[PDB]
């Protein structure tokens, strides 16, 4: 006897397992067991993934209900899974969205200046350099301090919560509550701090004292700061790190982007499409009985939308494992989701990766891995796939 197929399949972010294409062809929705022991429906074709993400009867918020089959344990309060919903209900969606666009005056120059300073410090120190810990993550942390309006020197301590906050664990994590409560107290202090007048926290601090928002809770305001810092920093640092691996492993493309930097936006869109940074399918709970392909998903069951299942589907992206800069459907991948919950940080995430890549290719045009690829250590039981260190020379 064999056991029910377990997810996730591999924590490696540098290769897609051959199993995914076999599942997609044979059984694009099928039962799997998650790390909690729950059953779920794993959805792996582009057609069926888009169906589930575009049907709100597959609910994000209901994944937090007591008693439901779980992908992993909550690392935040259950009402917090619903954070964007709550932002919208408080009338704060347009203001949050405006504050996190990469369009603010000087923001792109700040990203460039910060990427160049981090790269000059690595060049001074000499090879090997670690492009995750000493490049992509500090660039993500400095960008999000600037976008929030909070001091750059507060970025490292907020960042240190993330290796626990974004765990994908079978059981509750006592350190995640200690760090969440601390980080909420920090963001509540920021809303009372008269020096914080710019970015997303300066805007929320003003709206807090405006009569049109006098009954929005102080818990929501602090929560938006902790959730957007952590989600933005983990998502952009982890995607930049694993896109740098895919670029370094393609020297022909690396040289083409170095020679024609105007192609970096189209290269970043293909690196988003092939990115394996999400370690688990996106979870949803059925709120009704709904036909998905050959399966009737029933009310209360867990569905997992496998982003690389959709993004490597050759029926939608022919020659899916190849980076092609002239596809006719280049932004139609699911790297930022789809539907009601499509990432509000999409533009910021694209600009962070374009600027970090442009700066790296100008400063270190000979960048290459300093260890054999199989020597990267892939973090396990985490919501992202990331190498613990990314050693390069140039
Ligand atoms: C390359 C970088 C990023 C990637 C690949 C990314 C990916 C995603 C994906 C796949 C979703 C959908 C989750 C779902 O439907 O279950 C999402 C949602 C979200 N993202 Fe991003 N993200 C990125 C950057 C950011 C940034 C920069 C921020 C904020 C500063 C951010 C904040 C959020 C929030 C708050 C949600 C939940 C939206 C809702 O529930 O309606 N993300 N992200
Ligand atoms: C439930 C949830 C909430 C916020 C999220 C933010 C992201 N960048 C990615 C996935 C997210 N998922
Ligand atoms: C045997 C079985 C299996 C899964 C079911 C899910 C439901 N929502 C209702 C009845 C069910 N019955």
């Amino acid at each position: 006897a064999t056991v029910l197929l377990e997810v996730p399949f591999s924590a490696r972010g540098d290769r897609i397992p051959d199993a995914v294409a076999e599942l997609r062809t044979r059984e694009p929705i099928r039962k799997v067991r998650t790390i909690t022991g729950a059953e779920a429906w794993l959805v792996s074709s582009y057609a069926l993934c888009t169906q589930v993400l575009e049907d709100r009867r597959f609910s994000m918020k209901e994944t937090a209900a007591a008693g439901a089959p779980r992908l992993n344990a909550l690392t935040v309060p259950p009402e917090v899974v619903n954070n964007m919903g709550n932002i919208a209900d408080a009338g704060l969606r347009k203001a949050v969205m405006k504050a996190i666009t990469p369009k603010a005056p000087g923001l792109e120059q700040f990203l460039r200046d910060t990427a160049n300073s981090l790269l000059d410090n690595l060049i001074t120190e000499g090879a090997p350099a670690d492009l995750r810990n000493d490049f992509a993550d500090p660039l993500a942390t400095a960008l999000h301090c600037k976008v929030l309006g909070i001091p750059q020197e507060d970025g490292p301590k907020l960042f240190r919560s993330l290796s626990i906050a974004f765990m994908s664990s079978a059981d509750p994590i006592p350190a995640a509550k200690i760090n969440w409560d601390r980080d909420i107290e920090y963001m509540a202090g920021i809303l009372e701090n008269p020096n914080i007048t710019t970015g997303l926290m300066g805007e929320l601090s003003r709206l807090r004292k405006d009569p049109a928002y006098s009954h929005v809770s102080d818990e929501l305001f602090a929560t938006i700061g902790v959730t957007f810092f952590g989600a933005g920093v983990i998502s952009t640092g982890s995607f930049l790190t694993t896109a740098l691996i895919s670029l370094i492993q393609r020297p022909q493309l690396r040289n083409l982007l170095h020679e024609k930097p105007e192609l970096i936006p189209a290269g970043v869109e293909e690196l988003l499409r092939i990115n394996l940074s999400f370690a688990d399918g996106l979870p949803r709970l059925a709120t009704a009985d709904i036909q998905v392909g050959d399966v009737l998903v029933r009310k209360g069951e867990l569905v997992l939308v496998l982003l690389e299942g959709a993004n490597f589907d050759p029926e939608h992206f022919p020659n899916p494992g190849s980076i092609e800069l002239d596809r006719p459907n280049p932004t139609s991948h699911l790297a930022f989701g789809r539907g009601q919950h499509f990432c509000p940080g999409s533009a910021l995430g694209r600009r962070h990766a374009q600027i970090g890549i442009e700066a790296l290719l100008k400063k270190m045009p000979g960048v290459d891995l300093a260890v054999p690829i199989d020597q990267l250590v892939w973090r396990t039981r985490f919501q992202r796939r990331i190498p613990e260190r990314l050693p390069v020379l140039w």
